[PDB]
């Protein structure tokens, strides 16, 4: 019958032996297993999304993106297991390269050399350039979404919150709430942004970089507005012309109402960090999203010159303009669309 893992059913069938449980989630469960056709241990997350209309949007988005992206710094999909019919399908299993750890697990325990920090940051930017070249925004870059194997190869995962970029419809009101992880939110998310620009991802990488320099998140806000307060605590009060790009008065006046606080110098917060690294951190974490450095510009920064090579930093061939309108879609057209996009892995194809 179906083999079990910590109680639940985990029937990944005759290609994947020797189940070895790793973790859980709201609808996830991930296990180690032996891939008999290719003789390598692989990862498998078992998604059970079809009850919540919001979980199918996150599942169809990840699956669609991941299959079209092919990049050494973005996790791929090796296989997909589901039932042969739509109505027998209660689960979808995604087979990925097994990855021993992630940056979150590693920052909790290991203190990174400057060579490691430089290398991990290069790998993030190089895969991000491919994402942005496909006109995709990740929107949830944090350490736990950066996998690593035992030779410190880095791969970006979990495109569940990703959108096709849309800079012309990015503006919104003050305190317009947001799904992505709080500690890595750009300040403009809390002021006037829906997170539909590429600059939303650079800020998160900036945050990852700061956390790599010190094994500590730089802006650990505890609720939605403390986040903005943490950022201004270190960047200092936004300049006049910075404020002169915030047209929304509810956001502009909140900023005016705060007492003047001085910039905290980076060399102070990170006094054994490479000075080249602090200067790029500066450009990645500029308050003004338009002043903020772009991904390809970050790759050509002197801090990464030992690795920089634009001919070896590939861009996507197939960009999206298919924002796919997934959230005007009922229970069933999501399930039927997840069913259709996985067909290329079913036997008889």
């Amino acid at each position: 019958g179906p083999e079990m893992v910590r109680g639940q059913v985990f029937d990944v069938g005759p290609r994947y032996t020797n189940l070895s449980y790793i973790g859980e989630g709201a609808y996830c469960m991930v296990c180690s297993a032996y891939d008999n056709v290719n003789k390598v241990r692989v990862a498998i997350k078992k998604i059970s999304p079809f009850e919540h209309q919001t979980y199918c949007q996150r599942t169809l988005r990840e699956i669609k993106i991941l299959l079209r992206f092919r990049h050494e710094n973005i996790i791929g999909i090796n296989d997909i297991i589901r039932a042969p019919t739509i109505e027998q399908m209660k689960d979808v299993y995604i087979v990925q390269d097994l990855m021993e750890t992630d940056l979150y697990k590693l920052l909790k325990t290991q203190h990174l050399s400057n060579d490691h920090i430089c290398y991990f940051l290069y790998q993030i930017l190089r895969g991000l350039k491919y994402i942005h070249s496909a006109n995709v925004l990740h929107r949830d870059l944090k350490p736990s979404n950066l996998l690593l194997n035992t030779t410190c190869d880095l791969k970006i995962c979990d495109f569940g919150l990703a959108r096709v970029a849309d800079p012309d419809h990015d503006h919104t009101g003050f305190l317009t709430e947001y799904v992505a992880t709080r500690w890595y939110r750009a300040p403009e998310i809390m002021l006037n942004s829906k997170g539909y620009t590429k600059s939303i991802d650079i800020w998160s990488v900036g945050c990852i970089l700061a956390e790599m320099l010190s094994n500590r998140p730089i802006f650990p806000g505890k609720h939605y507005l403390d986040q903005l307060n943490h950022i201004l605590g270190i960047l200092g009060s936004p300049s006049q012309e910075d404020l002169n790009c915030i047209i929304n008065l509810k956001a502009r006046n909140y900023l005016l109402s705060l007492p003047h606080k001085n910039k905290v110098p980076w060399n102070r917060l990170f006094p054994n960090a490479d000075s080249k690294a602090l200067d790029l951190l500066d450009k990645m974490l500029t308050f003004n999203p338009h002043k903020r450095i772009e991904v390809e510009q970050a790759l050509a920064h002197p801090y990464l010159e030992q690795y920089y090579d634009p001919s070896d930093e590939p861009i996507a061939e197939a960009p999206f303009k298919f924002d796919m309108e997934l959230d005007d879609l009922p229970k069933e057209k999501l399930k039927e669309l997840i069913f259709e996009e996985t067909a290329r892995f079913q036997p008889g194809y």
